[PDB]
């Protein structure tokens, strides 16, 4: 009762952000999307369409109860952060307060203080090349929009936060593991992730009485993960095959957790990554 | 409903096995306590007398409820292995079905299969040496009763358990960091817990599709703590002071979570040692 | 017999960089050195004028011998990549061939292949800020001459260097544990790094047969170590304390470790971090 | 010189041990051979029949060199802890000063005090059983010798050795990671053994300035290898397959490792867990 949860990084239902958004509302936690422009207009039209009814439903009760949804752009920090070229964008030009700043300002504008923060998101441009190969550019675009968005959504919602909120970020166990076809910096964006989890869980504890922790998933099949090089299919066969349980991993596993942690039942965890994998994290040798 | 726990591991209302009773509880899960006979006596009639009637009152709404108390010594693994004087102990000449076998086959006769399962028990007759000054018999005494036991419960209760079952331990960073005071092998032994927590993940998540984790807690003071000398006070004013969250640890703190670790929840979860200790284990140099 | 060591980030005698060179030279190695521009001048000048003959004995027998001395910037990976602002900078117009592709072609013009590459180099315009408090501009530095400028160095230097060479870097376990004053994207930019070496790793080995490995050492009170908020006063005299060897660090310890793991000695080691810290970071609570 | 070292776990010249001693000779430390009293007498006559002198060449500019020879238990710390039986059995009656205080203080009568010491054992009785299936005897078998030996033997050699003395013991992956075949509690062991390297560094180093760190082993083909069961072969396929150093894992390449450990070119390293597995235990996912 009174429970708000902003999650940032929702294109489509296929995703961990849908999973968690389903997982919280069976707890009655009242959902806002933020979602990256370039899909917003077709995220808007599939939704109008009824689309995702299906998806929506939690069981014979209820229907997942979606408070707002908005455009956010983890790239920019503020107004002053966007350059020509977007503003100037066809799918931009149509859109406004969708900088880190402008949706923290807004949603506690509408909704007041919340108590819930979900980073489910990543990109790096370059994620098809090896490490080896990633340019300067492409290496810190993954950095800038992998993992310093997590410390910026942090700066500025945690003054739209009530004491004893509770934030979440996603990982891969590619940031302590080689993973082959993870590439463009992604490893590196998780590895100083899990990081900076830490590191904000002493400051957001110390100075605001604010959890921080991240879930690190297993595999799911997802709009983000096709674009990865099959290498989706491969990681999701082996795991089903090599993983101490062998089931199929949902979305909704990770959401549960996801909801656990960001809700007081958690209230003695912080600054952690919890590996939530069907235990596949656990093995050396396939057998 | 349907759900029964079985907590091995508690001889009075001041550790964590009774906070993770309380938690469950709360969730109106069935509780069957597994009592050392050392203090199983003592246990009995001060439960008889309502001396514990204030540590069961849940919120005022409601009441603790258990199913059943045991005698229980996770030494024994079968009657046979009973040494003679132990079974004419004074102690134990009076009880009966107390080895992990016995008690079971006792629970499953009794109740029927259950779902699960707390190791919430630790000893070490040279706890308060140095790991360097600690006897070959004192490091096998810590093994055998706070590490074996945990690999004998599992092959013994394993065939009382329905599948999707979840077993969780308790562990103390030691195991990772140096703490001085925590002699005995007491860090082997948590060293080897969290080992054998992956390895059992393999066995019982492929064989029984049965989870097992374990909850590293930060200071709790417990009977048991104040018999390491002083160390547990130590502990825990270090532990408030420069935790990244500075609130007083409670046993019901770490009930929450492995209510979690136990329930369907967290069906994705298998073979991790959860931290529950306010964030310290991530900080590296005080303030 | 043969051997080249490029060493990049030498701005004086009181560093890592130096203590790496020294014992190197005890093997006969060639010492190469890249010199950041702004403090290259200065250290020409203090060079010609003696004030380093002292540190540059190795013992009775021989002074140590520097094949070469030149301005290397890690912000620049090719010619392309310098701004007009630098170009037209005091300190940078006088000079030349300085950005990492330009380094590596005229090492290789003037000597041949190497075998020995040493990372010894970090920065970030906001260190002094917390990671809560770091703009995206500061934290992105950080990685970009922190982190991704290993890579780079990779990506050049591997056409330069013979079969079995071997690479290494310094970090610090603030990527691991929170350090408090290490801010301003520094503990996230030693993250990428211990990560980035993991994938390295793999990459240079299987197409090339090069190892790379990343030393983390304890405090030494250097010139970079000056710039961070009397911390490096804080952190010495802890690890003096507390480190199970009380004894003080060097930095030709750490280069002693280097010079092994730049060696045949160390055929089988790669992608790992390790530690040259007096044990310090095996401790949880100081006694 | 003045270098002696004590190996303590060589049976013939397939092993690590074996490996080790070769390293240490070729800079010129005298080694001491602690052999367990079954495999003895067959030592003794394959060597004194100059069935080792192949094995012994190092540059055929230079030869192996052995100081001593001696009959060890590491099953044994005191003459006090012999049972009547093994004392009189046929591999026992003839020998002598086999117990880990006997072969100390033997080693002091006759050489004085010495610098370096090598643990490079382990046993298991049910080493050939999965976890869940092993018993407690055999658990508390495979801890007994594998790990307790381990802080046996320091605490009766840091007498006779000198500050600034070095030790090494030798472990393997599965303690951390799970590896299906590893059984009888050797992962269990292990993973106790990388603990205890821990707190033993933390008591040696500031009681005694003596430093102590293990390396994890990639997969030999040993004596002891074969008899887990093939599993040996399995573990070196994969390896030389998966590993970012595509080349045969030598006993040698674990020797020279040691070497730089037990030297003082390591000063600033204790506590640690080296890995020499030519990276393997890096990978997450093969190819
Ligand atoms: N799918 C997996 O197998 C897997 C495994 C481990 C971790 N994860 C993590 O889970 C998180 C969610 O991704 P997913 O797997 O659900 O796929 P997804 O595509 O459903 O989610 C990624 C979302 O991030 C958004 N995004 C990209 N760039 C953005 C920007 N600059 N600003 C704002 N939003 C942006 C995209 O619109 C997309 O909706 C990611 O952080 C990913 O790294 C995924
Ligand atoms: N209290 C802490 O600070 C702390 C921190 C980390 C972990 N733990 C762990 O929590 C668990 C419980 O300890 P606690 O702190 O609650 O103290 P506690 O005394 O409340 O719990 C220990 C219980 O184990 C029982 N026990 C001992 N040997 C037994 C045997 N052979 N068979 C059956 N029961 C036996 C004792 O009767 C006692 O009731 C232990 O595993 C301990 O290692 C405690
Ligand atoms: N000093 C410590 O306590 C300590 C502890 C752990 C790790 N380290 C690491 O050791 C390494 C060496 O630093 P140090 O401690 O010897 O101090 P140092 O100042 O002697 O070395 C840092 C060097 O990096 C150079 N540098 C900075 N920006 C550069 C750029 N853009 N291009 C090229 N060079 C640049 C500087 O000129 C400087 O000489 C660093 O990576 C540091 O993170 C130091
Ligand atoms: N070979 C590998 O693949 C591998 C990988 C990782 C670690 N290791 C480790 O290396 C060490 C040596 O094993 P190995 O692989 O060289 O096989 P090995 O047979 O060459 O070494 C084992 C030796 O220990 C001796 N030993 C056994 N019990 C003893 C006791 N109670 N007292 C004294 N000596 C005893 C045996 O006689 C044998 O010579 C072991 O600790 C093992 O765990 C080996
Ligand atoms: O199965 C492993 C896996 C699949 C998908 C992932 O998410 C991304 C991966 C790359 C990029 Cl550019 C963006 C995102 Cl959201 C991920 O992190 C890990
Ligand atoms: O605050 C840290 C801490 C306190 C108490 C603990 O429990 C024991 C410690 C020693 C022994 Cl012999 C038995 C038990 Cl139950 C523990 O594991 C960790
Ligand atoms: O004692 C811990 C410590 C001291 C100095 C360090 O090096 C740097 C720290 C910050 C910056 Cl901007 C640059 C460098 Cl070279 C470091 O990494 C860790
Ligand atoms: O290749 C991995 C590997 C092979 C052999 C090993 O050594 C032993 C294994 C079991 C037992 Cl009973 C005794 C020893 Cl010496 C080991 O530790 C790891």
């Amino acid at each position: 009762n009174e429970d708000i949860c902003f999650i940032a990084g929702i294109g489509d239902t296929n995703g961990y952000g849908w999973g968690i958004a389903k997982e919280l509302s069976k707890r009655n936690v009242k959902i806002i999307f933020g979602i990256w422009p370039p899909v917003y207009n077709i995220f808007m039209k599939n939704y109008k369409n009824g689309k995702f009814d299906n998806d929506m439903i939690i069981d014979k009760d209820k229907k997942m109860n979606i408070l707002d949804m908005l455009p956010f752009d983890a790239s920019f920090d503020t107004a002053n952060d966007i350059d020509e070229e977007t503003k100037n964008n066809k799918r931009y030009n149509m859109l406004q307060n969708y900088t880190i700043e402008d949706v923290a300002n807004l949603i506690h504008q509408k909704y007041g203080k919340i108590n819930m923060l979900v980073h489910s998101l990543a990109n790096a441009k370059e994620v098809q090349k090896d490490l080896l190969n990633t340019s300067r550019k492409g290496y810190l675009d993954a950095l800038s929009k992998s993992s310093y968005s997590l410390i910026s959504l942090c700066k500025y919602f945690v003054n739209i936060m009530k004491p004893q909120s509770s934030i979440i970020s996603l990982t891969y166990h590619a940031s302590q593991k080689v993973v082959p076809g993870y590439g463009g910096g992604m490893s590196s964006a998780k590895a100083a992730l899990e990081s900076d989890t830490r590191v904000l869980a002493y400051h957001l504890g110390r100075n605001y009485n604010i959890r921080i922790n991240t879930i690190s998933a297993g595999p799911l099949k997802s709009r983000a993960a096709t674009a990865i090089n099959t290498f989706i299919d491969y990681a999701i066969e082996y795991s089903e095959k090599y993983a101490p349980l062998r089931q199929k991993l949902l979305s909704t596993d990770i959401g549960s957790v996801a909801s656990f942690l960001l809700s007081r039942e958690s209230r003695a965890i912080t600054g952690q990554t919890i590996y939530v994998d069907n235990g596949l994290n656990i093995m050396f040798l396939p057998d």
